[PDB]
C-alpha cells in the first residue's frame, strides 16, 4: 500500500504531465496521495494562471462576512455576520489596516502559534464564496473554470443524465480568516489555487480516520451534535492542532503559498486559516473513485447546511432513500 502513514505529498509535474488533468489526479492516487486527504501541486515553471493581477480591484464582494468566534482558544465555533458590500480594492485596504493586518512574526510556525492563541479575540472579515474566475481563458492547463463537470462524470459512470452546473468560486482573505472543519458537499474532491498574496495554512485528517474526528467533534460540541447528526456540514466548528494531539486524532498540516494548488480528496476533513490579504479560487470535482464516497456521504437534514441547486440531483440519484428527508431540510 502506497503512503501508509497518510502523509501530505507534494508533486512537481512537468509541463507535459500538466496537460491531462484527470490523468495526473489518477497518477497522484497511484502514489497514495489520497490517503492524506490533501496534496500540494506546484505547477511547472513555464505555467501561469494569467498575465498579471494588476486589474482586479473593481471585483465586488457583495456580502463580506465577519467571522465572530465563541468558545475557548482551541475549541470554538464561528458565525458569519453579513457586512456591507465592498470592492476588492476596498477590502485589500481594510486587510492592510492596523486593526486587521498580520502581526510581526518570525516564520510560519510563530504565526501559527499566534493564530491559535489569539484568533477568538478578533473578528476578521472574509470575502468568500464569490462566483467567478481569475484564470485567463487562454490558460489551457489546470484552468479551474474549464474542468470536466461533476454532472458529466456521473453521466459517464452511471448512465444517467442530470440537471446542474459546476462553476468556480473566489475567496478574498485576510489575517485570521478561518475555514472550519469540513468535508466537501457529497464528499467530492476540491481543488484550490492560491492566485496571489499571503499564505493559507491547512490541517487535514486522513479519510480512513474521518470518523475519529467526527466522534471528537460530537464530544466537544455536544449541543450541536444533539441538533444534527451531521453538524460538521454547517461549517462552523474549529478544533486546534493541540487539542487534536491531546485526543489522539491523526492529522497533518501544510502551508500553501501563492502560485500553488491544493487538492482535497473525498472524505478528507480539512480546516485552516489565511496569513494575510490573499485571493484563492476553488471548485469541486469528481472522478470514478468518488462515486462510492458520494453514495455513503452524510447528510444534514436539520436545515442549517443549505447548499447549491446542483446537489439535489446527486442526492436524488446516489442516495434515493435519504432524498425526501434531505429535501425537507432544503425547504
Ligand atoms: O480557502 C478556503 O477558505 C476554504 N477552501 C476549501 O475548503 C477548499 O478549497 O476545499
Ligand atoms: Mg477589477
Ligand atoms: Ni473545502
Ligand atoms: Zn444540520
Amino acid at each position: 500500500a502506497q503512503n501508509p502513514n497518510c502523509n501530505i505529498m507534494i508533486f512537481h509535474p512537468t509541463k507535459e504531465e500538466f496537460n491531462d488533468f484527470d490523468k495526473y489526479i489518477a497518477y497522484m492516487e497511484s502514489q497514495g496521495a489520497h490517503r492524506a486527504g490533501l496534496a500540494k501541486i506546484i505547477p511547472p515553471k513555464e505555467w501561469k494562471a494569467r498575465e498579471t493581477y494588476d486589474n482586479i480591484s473593481e471585483i465586488l464582494i457583495a456580502t463580506p462576512l465577519q467571522q465572530v468566534a465563541s468558545g475557548r482558544a482551541g475549541v470554538f465555533t464561528q458565525y458569519h455576520k453579513k457586512k456591507k458590500a465592498m470592492t476588492v480594492g476596498e477590502y485589500r485596504h481594510l486587510a492592510n489596516s492596523k486593526k486587521y493586518q498580520t502581526p510581526p512574526h518570525q516564520n510560519f510556525e510563530d504565526l501559527e502559534r499566534k493564530y491559535w492563541k489569539n484568533r477568538i479575540y478578533n473578528s476578521p472579515i472574509y470575502g468568500a464564496d464569490i462566483s467567478g474566475s481569475l484564470f485567463d481563458e487562454n490558460t489551457k492547463q489546470w484552468n479551474l473554470g474549464h474542468l470536466g463537470t461533476i454532472q458529466d462524470l456521473l453521466e459517464k459512470e452511471c448512465g444517467v443524465v442530470i440537471e446542474g452546473v459546476n462553476t468556480p468560486y473566489l475567496y478574498f482573505g485576510m489575517w485570521k480568516t478561518t475555514f472550519a472543519w469540513h468535508t466537501e458537499d457529497m464528499d467530492l474532491y476540491s481543488i484550490n489555487y492560491l492566485h496571489l498574496g499571503e499564505p493559507k495554512t491547512w490541517y487535514v485528517v486522513p479519510p480512513e480516520h474521518g470518523q475519529r474526528l467526527e466522534r471528537l467533534a460530537r464530544e466537544l460540541f455536544p449541543g450541536s451534535s444533539r441538533g444534527c447528526g451531521a453538524f460538521l456540514r454547517h461549517k462552523v466548528a474549529l478544533i486546534s492542532p493541540t487539542v487534536l494531539k491531546e485526543n489522539g486524532i491523526p492529522f497533518n498540516r501544510i502551508t500553501q503559498e501563492a502560485g500553488e494548488f491544493m487538492v482535497t480528496f473525498p472524505y478528507g476533513y480539512h480546516a485552516g486559516f489565511n496569513h494575510g490579504f490573499n485571493c484563492a479560487e476553488a471548485i469541486n470535482f469528481a472522478t470514478p473513485r468518488w462515486i462510492d464516497y458520494g453514495k455513503m456521504a452524510s447528510q444534514c437534514s436539520c436545515g442549517e447546511a443549505r447548499v447549491t441547486f446542483s446537489m439535489d440531483a446527486f442526492v436524488r440519484i446516489l442516495q434515493p432513500e435519504r432524498y425526501d428527508l434531505w429535501k425537507r431540510g432544503q425547504d
